[PDB]
DNA sequence: GGCGGCCGCTCTAGAACAGGATGTATATATCTGACACGTGCCTGGAGACTAGGGAGTAATCCCCTTGGCGGTTAAAACGCGGGGGACAG
């Protein structure tokens, strides 16, 4: 079978910011098992924001409020920022 | 001639300082065991298409929060007495 993991991905970005450093399988582990669980609770934040104003669908404002919920101080402006510049890089 | 005051002497102790002790910080030697590159796939997302439906926006409406007052008696605040408790020892 086929099971969905996020190791290459982290991978390159650490390559894109340090390219001196490695990894091991127990802290690709911890990084996997850490960007689940922020997955999981920004898409549910997402979902229960979408829930509240009766909102059938989840856009890029779902994920922005989602990250100034959870994200505190100013890691949730970058992250907007950050969003914001992908959101306009894809148009 | 006796006694209080003064200064030198020895006793005692706080503390800066140097030497021993033992568990870690490093300098190689070498093992070693996953790390990442390569290969071979192949299985999930992207181009493109069909269709439609829920929000963007406009309009209404009516509703409900903000400003803005006097009044009046509950209470914040200042201060005096004092009292029991936080903390040094």
């Amino acid at each position: 079978t086929r099971k969905e993991s996020y190791a290459i991905y982290v991978y390159k970005v650490l390559k894109q910011v340090h390219p001196d450093t490695g990894i091991s399988s127990k802290a690709m582990s911890i990084m996997n098992s850490f960007v689940n669980d922020v997955f999981e609770r920004i898409a549910g934040e997402a979902s229960r924001l979408a829930h509240y104003n009766k909102r059938s669908t989840i856009t890029s404002r779902e994920i922005q409020t989602a990250v100034r919920l959870l994200l505190p101080g100013e890691l949730a402006k970058h992250a907007v920022s950050e969003g914001t510049k992908a959101v306009t890089k894809y148009t």
